[PDB]
């Protein structure tokens, strides 16, 4: 991903966007019960903290753009990719407005908290207006669309939420690039069957994870993988990936049906943003908050996956690879050991800065004792060890409970944090139960004990 001009949106004729410069995160109830070393997220060019300029920082994800073409490794790996997508026997069929708007089986209805984008933003207009569950109401975005029209610009805001110290001194913000309400919904018709067909079929045919439900998945994916595995994660994936990865991608919709509707992957890659004031263009770089992001993500690593699989080893034989990404993040298996420090060089020839799983200090063979997927451990239950605990590290939920937006949703962040949280055994669950029932707000909450969880997910296979 690279930039190739950023200039006054007046200059072009665009209004100038507004992003609140307070963070809407406040120490909570349990701030002080709990351990923790995250704060907000730098919002604004002024934030104290900073040690290094803010607006350089935010824009340095997109390192530049390393490949032109597509290679044949490239080409191989979208052939085989192709290949396995290809048994899904996936509808290549349009979808009605009405499902792309108020959701189907495989696809929820559109989330009516997130932004409904440029030119909405700057002209008032939010998703609780546009939209009507009960009702279906095709005929106001209807006439937005034909209005306003598909392929409008990003609107870019730095996303509010808890980074570490260093992040938060090298201005190290996360941006969410948010697409318009029409875009949204157009792709979500181009391609809503494709999201349907991937969110109902998780793992390694579609070698996506997307849609996935952890408590029950965790368990089918070591039967999935093979005998070795590697792993390893991305340093600003989604802002490295250059054209030639949205070519390719394109190459792989177009094998299975939707070479009909590829031009909205072009949008993608050479995309259009508003941020503040200013208004840029960039080439390459997967925009973070368009409708499909998360999917075309997935895919795209599946073909990365393989061409430096192909690059590396000729030989291999991608029929046995088995792997499952989501997003950046990857868990993958070959019957036979494989260099990952070697793929990772590779990977730097395709744009791509490739660690070693978790910030390693250096690449160490991956076991199911120190693999993680989503942050989360995988470990069988000691009474059902067929049953796989998907577990997230507790450090991670402390974090995450010493801070608060909205009071009103206390219940509700407590009560999912329990849900990860339980999985790391019963005498951990109580002692977290116990500190949140330390204080009057956490014993005015409605939390599960261990033993309903413990069953409840026992019955669920
Ligand atoms: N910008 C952005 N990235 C997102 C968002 N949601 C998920 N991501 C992912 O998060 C990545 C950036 O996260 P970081 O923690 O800044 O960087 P990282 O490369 O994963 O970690 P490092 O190796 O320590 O630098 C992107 O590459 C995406 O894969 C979002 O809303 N905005
Ligand atoms: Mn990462
Ligand atoms: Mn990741
Ligand atoms: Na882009
Ligand atoms: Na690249």
């Amino acid at each position: 991903g690279e930039i190739q001009w950023m200039r006054p949106s007046k200059e072009v004729g665009y209004p100038i966007i507004n992003a609140p410069s307070k963070t809407k995160l406040e120490p909570s109830a349990f701030h002080y019960v709990f351990e923790g070393v995250k704060e907000p997220a730098v919002l604004t060019k002024n934030d104290p903290r900073l040690k290094t300029d803010f607006e350089e920082a935010i824009f340095s994800k997109y390192v530049g753009n390393k490949i032109t073409e597509v290679d044949e490794y490239m080409k191989e790996a979208v052939d085989h990719y192709a290949g396995q997508l290809m048994s899904l026997d996936i509808n290549t069929e349009q979808m009605c407005l009405e499902d792309a708007m108020y959701g189907t089986d495989g696809l929820e209805a559109l989330d009516l908290s997130t932004s409904a984008g440029y030119p909405y933003v700057a002209m008032g207009k939010k998703k609780r207006d546009i939209l009507n569950k009960q009702t279906r109401d095709t005929k106001e975005m209807q006439k937005l669309l034909d209005t306003y029209g598909i392929n409008l610009p990003l609107v870019t805001y730095v996303k509010d939420e808890l980074r570490s110290k260093t992040k938060v001194e090298q201005g190290k913000s996360r941006l969410i690039e948010a697409s318009s309400l029409n875009d949204s919904v157009a792709m979500r018709m181009a391609f809503g069957n494709l999201y349907a067909a991937f969110h109902k079929n998780p793992g390694v045919i579609t070698g996506s994870a997307v849609g996935c439900d952890p408590d029950l998945f965790w368990s089918k994916i070591p039967v999935l993988m093979e005998e070795k595995l590697f792993a390893f994660d991305y340093t600003g994936y989604d802002a490295s990936l250059s054209p030639a990865w949205f070519e390719a991608l394109k190459m792989v919709l177009e094998k299975i049906g939707f070479g009909d509707r590829v031009d909205y992957i072009d949008y993608l890659n050479h995309s259009h943003h508003l941020y503040k004031n200013k208004t840029y263009c960039v080439k390459g770089g997967m925009p973070s908050g368009c409708s499909g992001t998360s999917i075309f993500n997935s895919m795209i690593n599946n073909l990365i996956i393989r061409t430096l699989l192909l690059k590396t080893y000729k030989g291999i034989d991608l029929d046995h690879l088995k792997m499952i990404a989501y997003g950046d993040d990857v868990i993958a298996s070959y019957p036979h050991e494989v260099d990952a420090s070697l793929l990772a060089q590779s990977g730097k020839d395709y744009g791509l800065t490739m660690t070693p799983a978790d910030k390693s200090a250096t690449f160490e063979t991956v076991t199911w004792e120190n693999v993680t997927f989503l942050k989360r451990f995988f470990r069988a239950d000691e009474k059902y060890p067929f049953l796989i605990h998907p577990v997230m590290p507790m450090k991670e939920i402390h974090e995450s409970i010493r801070w608060t937006k909205d009071p009103r949703n206390t219940q509700d962040h407590v009560r999912s944090l329990c849900l990860l949280a339980w999985h790391n055994g019963e005498e951990e669950y109580n002692k977290f139960l116990a500190k949140i029932r330390s204080v009057p707000i956490g014993r005015a909450l409605d939390l599960p004990e261990y033993s309903t969880l413990y069953d409840r997910w026992l019955d669920s296979f």
